[PDB]
Parts: structure tokens; C-alpha cells; sequence
């Protein structure tokens, strides 16, 4: 209930990060069931873009689903646009970083608006958020406006 709140992404985005396995290792349980649990994704580089290759498991079976991301405007602002293709069918849309370090983690946000609808989800580079990325995510979760860490659901990479 309500519109979408006042998001500024960031201001300090390094696109050069994004290559080589990244997992999901949390999200809203409304991304887990439309986007699959189990999640992780392939990132290559390909000039200005970066092709995406993602695994999840969508209603008990597994997929492969492959997507294109582009930044929008300056590319330090941490605003990205992204297709998203699994079963034949393509989707589009633009969504927001609250939060990275430019190193090991990044969360998204995506909001569409009577009602709205809001869905995050954590990517880091390894399988599991320790130490330095956990403090970090942490800090952000406390001070966030649009963020509610109760409803942060976390990966068990243990999946079939
Ligand atoms: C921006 C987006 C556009 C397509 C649909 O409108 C859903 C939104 C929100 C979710 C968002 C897609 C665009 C694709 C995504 C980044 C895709 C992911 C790739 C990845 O590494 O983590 C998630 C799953 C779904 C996704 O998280």
C-alpha cells in the first residue's frame, strides 16, 4: 500500500566487477518463488554489456535462463537495465544497487507501483557472506529505508 519510495541508487558503481560466478545468497521469498531458489549466475563481459547465464530451481525443476545487462546514463550511478529470457519468453527492466563495495557483494532493488510491490536480492562472490561483506551488508540493512532485513531469506547452497 502506497508508491514506490525514493530510491537513489549509488553513486560509485564499478562495472569492471561483474565476470565470473556470483551467487545469490539472499533475497525476498516473493524473487525466490517467481526467480527460483538455488540461484547463482555467469557474467561475461561482452564490450559495453555483460551477457548473463543464470541456474535456479523454479517450482522444483531446474533452468538455465540467459539475460543482457546494460548501465543506464553514467555507469557509476548503479542503475542497469537487464533482459531476462527463460522458457522462450523475454522480460525487461531496469532496477536499482542500494548497496556494494565494488568487491564482494551488491544488493538489488526493483519496485513497480494503489499498491506497490518491492523485491531484493543479494549477490556476492562467494558462497556464504562473511567477515567484511557481512559487516557491510549488515551497516546497510540497519540504516535502510526501503530494505527489511527480517524478510531476507538466505541461501543453503546444500538444491538437489
Ligand atoms: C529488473 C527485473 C526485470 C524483469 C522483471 O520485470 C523483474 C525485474 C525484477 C527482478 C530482476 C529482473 C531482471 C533480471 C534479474 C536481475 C535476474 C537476476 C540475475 C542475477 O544475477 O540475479 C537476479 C532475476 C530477476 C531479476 O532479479
Amino acid at each position: 500500500d502506497g508508491a514506490c519510495p525514493e530510491v537513489k541508487p549509488v553513486d560509485n558503481f564499478d562495472w569492471s566487477q561483474y565476470h565470473g560466478k556470483w551467487w545469490q545468497v539472499a533475497a525476498y521469498p516473493d524473487h525466490i518463488t517467481k526467480y527460483g531458489k538455488c540461484g547463482w549466475a555467469e557474467y561475461t563481459p561482452e564490450g559495453k554489456s555483460v551477457k548473463v547465464s543464470r541456474y535456479s530451481v523454479i517450482h522444483g525443476k531446474e533452468y538455465f535462463s540467459e539475460g543482457t545487462a546494460y548501465p543506464v546514463g553514467d555507469s557509476k550511478i548503479g542503475k542497469i537495465y537487464h533482459s531476462y529470457t527463460i522458457g522462450g519468453v523475454t522480460q525487461e527492466g531496469v532496477f536499482n544497487v542500494l548497496s556494494t563495495d565494488n568487491k564482494n557483494y551488491i544488493i538489488g532493488y526493483f519496485c513497480s507501483y494503489k499498491g506497490h510491490m518491492d523485491l531484493v536480492w543479494v549477490l556476492s562472490r562467494s558462497m556464504v557472506l562473511t567477515g567484511e561483506a557481512k559487516t557491510a551488508v549488515e551497516n546497510y540493512l540497519i540504516g535502510s529505508p526501503v530494505v527489511d532485513s527480517q524478510k531476507l531469506v538466505y541461501s543453503d547452497f546444500s538444491c538437489k
